[PDB]
């Protein structure tokens, strides 16, 4: 199974920026509460105003990354001198386009700024992540933190922000990002663990816990309200994703089938192998209509569990004539969670780089 082809995985668009006007009450600012001459700080202002262009027309490759979060950090440094929030002194309109509507929406809020480029950075590390052949250790590792990058800036965005700046970023639709990230994220565990050839029993427990993500991805997208606002994306997760619950937890069967195997429980060991086929096999129904990547996935992993399940079945047959356990007897596998969402310090020194804003007060 380590040689699987690997699964296709989802990524977000990243959302489309209208203007940030802060210059104009910057400088009002520094001239009646500072007193100084408004444009000591043009050098300051051309710099911050030079990110944001970079930030909104990110290249979407790892270095897309340092330049959203150097410009989410300057953000903050910018705040901490200059009110620019709800009902502050020196707010200013800010406009982004809301990605499911194409609508704008207008915040006189710099946390509105700060809440879409987290969210652009958060979708960036999806593409990020997606973009990989997931096929040397570095690369599943590397897949795995993009991932649970994603998930951190969802999630930091969910804790942190006024809830509801847009539709795009409700607190219900956050999760279903951070469940579909960590999905993925333990996807590429999965992977690497069976190419480290972890204990069978721990890899079917991290597929385990692939399975338990996703159904909370899919729950999430049953709801009528996240069908209707996401449309025709929302038909297209839930078919990937409702067709991964029955392949990992394929694969979960299988690998509790080859840990009977090593304890010599071999009627178990067909019975595990059994349930795996047909775990399998719903798949392979769900997965009707999906590209080849998904059905060579499949194909591959049906000739590993049926061949294992017919030479299972015959050597317990032939030699060791156990009982084989009926498939509600089993125990259920309990998923291993190991990734989570991974930390946005919005103010670490060594991302955000010098604060432009130092000679401020």
């Amino acid at each position: 199974m380590e040689a699987v082809p690997r699964m296709p995985m989802i990524w977000l668009d990243l959302k489309e920026a209208g203007d940030f006007h802060f210059q104009p009450a910057v400088k009002k600012f520094v001239l009646k509460n500072y007193g100084e001459n408004p444009e000591a700080y043009n050098e300051e202002l051309k710099k911050l105003e030079l990110l944001r262009q970079n930030a909104v027309r990110v290249p979407r490759d790892f270095e897309g990354c340092s330049v959203l979060r150097k410009y989410l950090g300057q953000l903050h440094y910018l705040q901490s001198r200059v009110p620019m929030g709800s009902g502050q002194e020196a707010a200013v309109p800010v406009t982004w386009t809301e990605i499911f509507s194409g609508k704008s929406v207008a915040h006189e809020d710099i946390k509105y700024e700060q809440a879409c480029i987290l969210y652009n950075l958060g979708a960036l590390h999806s593409m990020l992540g997606a973009m990989d052949k997931r096929v040397s250790e570095e690369g599943m590792k590397v897949s795995c933190t993009h991932f649970q990058c994603a998930a951190g800036a969802f999630a930091y965005l969910r804790e942190h922000f006024p809830q509801a700046y847009s539709v795009d970023m409700s607190r219900q639709i956050l999760t279903l990002n951070v469940n579909l990230m960590l999905g993925q994220a333990q996807e590429c565990l999965l992977e690497k663990s069976m190419l480290d050839n972890r204990k069978s029993f721990l890899v079917a427990r991290i597929s385990a816990q692939v399975v338990d993500y996703y159904k909370e991805a899919c729950r999430a997208l049953e709801n009528p309200d996240t069908a209707s606002l996401l449309g025709r994306i929302q038909k297209d997760w839930k078919k990937l994703v409702q067709m991964k619950i029955y392949y990992f937890a394929a694969v979960a069967h299988l690998h509790m089938g080859k840990q009977a195997e090593e304890q010599q429980k071999f009627g178990e060991r067909v019975a595990y192998f059994q349930s795996a086929l047909d775990k399998l096999n719903e798949a392979i129904k769900l997965a009707k209509g999906q590209p080849d990547t998904v059905q060579d996935a499949l194909r591959f992993t049906m000739d590993v569990i049926g061949g294992k399940y017919n030479s299972a079945k015959k050597d317990n047959d032939f030699i060791y004539h156990e009982a084989v356990p009926a498939l509600d007897t089993l125990q259920p596998v309990k998923g291993a969670p190991l990734v989570k969402p991974l930390p946005v310090n919005p103010t670490d020194p060594a991302v955000t780089g010098p604060d432009i804003f130092a000679k401020l007060v």
